[PDB]
């Protein structure tokens, strides 16, 4: 476990990261896809060897001996806002378990759901709740990733409003 379990956000690219695992926003065939699962692609390209997983999952695989999580959060072009909202808790709540099987004190993870998957809307509260939601009863150190310097300031307003 970390020694004072903490969360903290970056605006840069997770395949950067300075963590002990890096959860992957996938797709469910295991494809090298765009965005956050390309970079994934680029940099830990043997993690897609068997990755294809359901929407609402997770499933590890271990480039070397470093752990991506391949976690398939709903794409609300599809999915219903009530389904996909289910979909959404169901695969962070996977990482969760994930997470503390691998026996890390540290993970990279980006907000499920919140750029192509979004069906054209702002989900970055929605993602984020859902992420406090799983991994409040773990203990690594979690480090959220994202791109816009708008988020960057409100996800960083909504760690520290719980501090
Ligand atoms: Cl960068
Ligand atoms: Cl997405
Ligand atoms: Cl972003």
């Amino acid at each position: 476990g970390a020694m004072a379990p903490s969360y903290r956000v970056k605006r840069m690219d997770i395949a950067k990261n300075d963590e002990e695992c890096v959860v992957n926003a996938a797709n469910p065939r295991g494809l090298p896809g765009d965005g956050v699962c390309k970079a994934v692609y680029k940099k830990w390209p043997e993690s897609f060897k068997n990755s294809a997983t359901p929407v609402g999952t997770a499933k590890t695989v271990m480039c070397g001996t470093y752990p991506v999580i391949h976690a398939v959060g709903p794409n609300f072009s599809n999915y219903t806002e009530s389904e996909g909202d289910r979909e959404l808790a169901a695969a962070y709540r996977e990482v969760a378990k994930e997470v503390t099987r691998l026996g890390v004190n540290s993970v990279a993870i980006p907000l499920l759901s919140t750029g192509v998957y979004s069906g054209g809307k702002d989900r970055l509260t929605q993602s984020l709740n859902h992420l406090f939601t799983a991994m409040d009863s773990t203990d690594a150190d979690v480090v959220i990733y994202c791109r816009d310097k708008e988020w960057e300031k409100k996800i960083s307003e909504a760690i520290q409003m719980r501090t």
